[PDB]
């Protein structure tokens, strides 16, 4: 389909390999499920910009294998006594000392936000979620980046937005969420 070849073309080797491991994990074909795989490498692709905003103030634990994701995340809890989450969040801040839950939503930030906060439960870790619009939502607004970083992260999801719908992708992708 056209959706790998787009995938294989705006997005970096390792992501890619690190999103095929993902889904081959799971036992999912991304020559099938060609919008997770792009939503795969999409907050993967968000996930490393983040952190490399960040002496580096952002541990990423997401793109890890759950036994590596894990260890790091059990270091963090026993060096710093900061709470152990029950899901595996997608960095650490050492900055502001606490785990971030980075969220890409198709949809309104607001309805990914309410889900992501219904599914952790954890008040400590803290939510960002960022729209293909240039929207941002974020727990007590609390963005954590600079304006720039913010801008490049939502530029970038806008750019891969509109080269889905260059090739006739978008709405199949906004519609699959
Ligand atoms: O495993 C994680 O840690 C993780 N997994 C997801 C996730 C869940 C379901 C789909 C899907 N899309 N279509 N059908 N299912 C896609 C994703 C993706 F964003 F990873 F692509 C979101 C997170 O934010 C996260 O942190
Ligand atoms: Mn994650
Ligand atoms: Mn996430």
């Amino acid at each position: 389909s056209a959706m790998e070849d787009f995938v294989r073309q705006c997005f970096n080797p390792m992501i890619v390999e690190l999103a095929e491991k993902a889904m081959k994990e799971y036992g999912e074909d991304p020559k099938i499920e060609t919008n997770k795989f792009a939503a795969t490498c999409t907050h993967l692709e968000v996930c490393f910009m983040y952190s490399d905003f960040g002496k580096h103030r952002f541990e990423i634990i997401e793109g890890r294998d759950r036994i590596m994701a894990w260890t790091v995340v059990n270091s963090i809890c026993n060096t710093t006594g900061v709470e152990k989450p029950k899901f595996l969040p997608d960095l650490y801040d050492y900055k502001e000392n606490r785990f971030i839950e980075i969220g890409v939503t198709r949809r309104e930030v607001h309805i990914y936000y309410l889900e992501k906060a219904n599914k952790i439960k954890s008040e400590k870790t803290h939510i960002h979620i960022f729209s293909f619009t240039g929207e941002e939502m974020a727990t007590k607004a609390d963005y954590t980046l600079d304006e720039e970083s913010r801008a490049r992260i939502k530029t970038r999801l806008f750019t891969i937005r509109q080269e889905m719908a260059s090739r006739s992708l978008w709405d199949s992708f906004r519609q699959s969420e």
